[PDB]
């Protein structure tokens, strides 16, 4: 089998993706963030806390016909960014794409916190890092990868991300189509459950490329790009009036700026990311002063090559016994 779906960006500034899944019988279509760095398939829905829903599609589980409640089983998560949200859990069929998985477990939320219940945009998340992070308790939860991958005729998924477009997500084939030149693989540790893979280096604009490794993890549920201080320092230092700022918390620059390319390596082969992908626009509605999306990673513990960056490219997301990660250009 395979699946093939749209992927759409929530607004003018590509803070997120949107992906319309189907749950329940008949159909109850919710519009999910697909999220390589996590591995909870959860849902506003009839359960929700009424004063934290706010435009959101909910699924109803008491409407559909092969919704289970899994007796005793609750979820309970936390995002990078501190957002978080807790609930029970069903099992129901899921579809992306024409890509069905039966017994699916859709964590319902009873509790979701404010940056969730303000985003009207987001119905849920649908995440796609290895099973060990899902966190429903007692009994953990597989992903809707790891569900459906026995019976995709190749055990992958890509991410085929827009810059101010949409953009694909595909499951059990690669679309050769989608992509120029060769796709480049790379290793993957799952030891801390991530699609986490080691950079070759990178280069700011037309500079020369600098050979060093940087550890992070492949993060589609991550706006920006999130690198090592040093690196960062060296992008923003390229750019006139550029600085970080504590009060907004990080690198800002003048929106009257052009802003130079950023290259990551991916083994012996390069992603370039444009410089206006790296424009994330006023810091407040009519200001002159625009937020950086390349930013600094220390105190996360790890870099995150989020939307910023994945989108520069076509990304497989290799699911085999060993996994690994191949970058294309686009
Ligand atoms: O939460 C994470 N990714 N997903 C999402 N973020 C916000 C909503 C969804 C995340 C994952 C790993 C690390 Br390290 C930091 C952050």
């Amino acid at each position: 089998s395979t699946g093939s779906a749209t992927t759409t960006p929530i607004d003018s500034l590509d803070d997120a993706y949107i992906t319309p899944v189907q749950i329940g019988t008949p159909a109850q279509t919710l519009n999910l963030d697909f999220d390589t760095g996590s591995s909870d398939l959860w849902v506003f829905s009839s359960e929700t806390t009424a004063s934290e829903v706010d435009g959101q599609t909910i699924y109803t589980p008491s409407k559909s016909t092969t919704a289970k409640l899994l007796s005793g089983a609750t979820w309970s998560i936390s995002y990078g960014d501190g957002s978080s949200s807790s609930g029970d859990v069903y099992t129901d069929t899921v579809s992306v794409g024409g890509l069905t998985v039966t017994g699916q477990a859709v964590e319902s939320a009873k509790k979701v916190s404010s940056s969730f219940t303000e985003d009207s945009t987001i119905d849920g998340l649908l995440g796609l890092a290895f099973s060990t992070l899902n966190t429903v308790s007692p009994t953990q939860q597989k992903t809707f990868f790891d569900n459906a991958k026995a019976s995709l005729d190749s055990p992958v998924f890509t991410a085929d991300l827009g810059y101010h477009a949409p953009g694909t997500y595909n499951f059990g084939f690669i679309d050769t189509t989608a992509y120029t030149g060769s796709i480049t693989y790379t290793a993957v540790s799952t030891k801390q459950g991530f699609w986490e893979w080691t950079s070759t280096g990178y280069a700011v604009g037309s500079g020369t490329f600098k050979s060093t490794s940087i550890d992070g993890i492949a993060d589609t549920g991550t706006t920006l790009l999130y690198l090592p201080a040093t690196v960062v320092s060296a992008y923003w230092a390229q750019v006139s009036g550029a600085k970080s700022s504590s009060s907004v918390g990080g690198y800002v620059f003048p929106c009257s700026a052009t802003l130079p390319s950023f290259t990551f390596g991916v083994g012996s082969a390069r992603i370039v990311i444009p410089g206006d992908y790296i424009d994330f626009g006023p810091i407040s509605t009519g200001s002159s002063s625009c937020f950086g999306g390349i930013q600094s990673s220390a105190g996360i513990g790890i870099n995150i090559f989020g939307d910023v960056a994945l989108k520069a490219a076509f990304v497989v997301f290799n699911g085999a016994t060993t996994p690994t990660l191949g970058f294309a250009s686009k």
